[PDB]
């Protein structure tokens, strides 16, 4: 909690989406796995409607690329206000925001729809209506007046759970917290890291619970979701580089039930 | 009739012919904008793109005519081709391809062309990949001149016959007439091998374009005059599609009324 005070979101982004982990021509990356997970499950067409919320965007984008074409209301959201800062930049296109053409681009290659990735960022920040705080740990994590459409018909979360808890039962809770914000039959798309307990972002070292895909799963189910889909991407050796001990990276496509 | 007057016509006013502004015409937005697949960029890219997929075309060794300043020609090509033998009839078009085959900034910027053929192509390949084995295959850039007997002149380093061959907006765009184009092509041809391809893009009923301070002559030619023409030299034409440019993209940087694709194959 008090550890996220030193987060700084462009050592974050260098270490986990700039080379080696950032290179995006291999298809055996880390990246390339995340975004085709997410393409393949919105490519369903049985993850729709009006609303969704991004949960722990932190200063990344990606993880909406996809989403974008199939929800009219975005919101994202971060504990961090330097991270919505970070997140401002880009949306309004200001100057020394990340670069997330290469993303983009993979996103419209993945695809398939002959897309132009210029079309895609255009969309994306049409619809991110709003980035707002958030606290999982809270039973409100929004809070009471919040700005956004509740509920909402589809959530996306990316890495953020597992690395603000400190063990199964606190991840366990958050879950708890940001599944009253999905509306029931609503669809949850959760990544996160696999056997993980550590990160760094600069001069911040954060402490993360390790859990394995049978312990994703079971939370999910105790959640109340039918569990749609969970795969693991093992982290191969060239893409462990000292800025975290991670295992492996699991996506889960979940329904609440 | 006296072939000379009218070459010597067009190499006069090619001494003018600027690539920064001729890229600037025709390779930037609105002309160059990939976005809209209604667009002449994206068509051009199409043509080349679902020809090469065939599998049809394929060999060791292939020529572009009158490369220009520009690679996008050869995007979908270069995984088909070992052998790439660039061309040009002026120095300053061969100079700035040597600044993109350095991969210098001061390079234009191919990067859209390079993502968009990706994209079409299909096979999920990213745009560095194919940027990188384009620079691998171009094996050589050599001046030529279409109008000469022998292109390349004699004893050229290319390798000859090519199995394929490639040409985009340059025979219709230096020729006075469409007798001169006809020689044109006889001439290329001589450089192809029997049963070799050769992928034609050209401007149609075209009668100038701008370069800078150039203002260049063009034959205006038909399809049907591209079609005859083609045969007359001993191709069987494959395919040939036409493009009608939307009034939108009309800018007045030429009077160019459509674009043709030509897909012929040597008879041999
Ligand atoms: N108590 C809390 N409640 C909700 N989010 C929190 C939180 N404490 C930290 N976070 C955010 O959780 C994020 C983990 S990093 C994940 C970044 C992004 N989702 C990605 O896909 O790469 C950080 O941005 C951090 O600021
Ligand atoms: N006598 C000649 N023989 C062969 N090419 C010539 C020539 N005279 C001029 N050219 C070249 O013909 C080109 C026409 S511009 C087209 C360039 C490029 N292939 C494209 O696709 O946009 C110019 O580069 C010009 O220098
Ligand atoms: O630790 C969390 N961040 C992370 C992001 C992408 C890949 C692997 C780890
Ligand atoms: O050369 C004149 N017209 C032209 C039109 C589109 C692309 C390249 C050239």
């Amino acid at each position: 909690a008090s550890a996220y005070q030193r987060f700084e979101p462009r050592a974050y982004l260098r270490n986990n989406y700039a080379p080696p982990r950032g290179d995006l021509c291999n298809p055996n990356g880390v990246g390339p796995w995340k975004l085709r997970c997410l393409a393949q499950t919105f490519a369903t067409g049985e993850v729709s409607g009006r609303t969704l919320i991004d949960i722990g965007s932190g200063p990344t984008v990606y993880q909406l690329l996809s989403a974008c074409s199939h929800f009219e209301d975005i919101t994202m959201t971060d504990f961090l206000e330097v991270n919505r800062q970070e997140l401002g930049r880009w949306l309004q296109e200001e100057p020394g925001a990340f670069n997330w053409s290469m993303y983009s681009q993979h996103a419209c290659l993945i695809e398939g729809k002959g897309e132009c990735w210029q079309d895609k960022e255009r969309q994306l920040r049409a619809r991110v209506k709003r980035v707002l705080p958030i606290d999982v740990h809270q039973p409100q994590p929004l809070g009471a007046g919040s700005p956004a459409p509740l509920p909402a018909d589809a959530l996306v979360s990316a890495f953020c759970l597992e690395a603000v808890s400190p063990d199964l039962a606190s991840f366990q809770r958050a879950l708890d917290h940001i599944t009253t914000l999905l509306r029931p039959g609503g669809h949850l798309l959760l990544i996160g890291a696999l056997e993980e307990s550590w990160y760094l972002a600069g001069e911040a070292r954060l402490t993360v619970v390790p859990v394995s895909e049978e312990e994703v799963r079971e939370a999910l189910v105790r959640s109340g979701y039918k569990v749609r889909d969970l795969r693991t991407y093992i982290m191969p050796a060239h893409l462990q580089t000292g800025v975290d001990d991670v295992k492996g990276v699991f996506f889960a496509w979940a329904q609440k039930v």
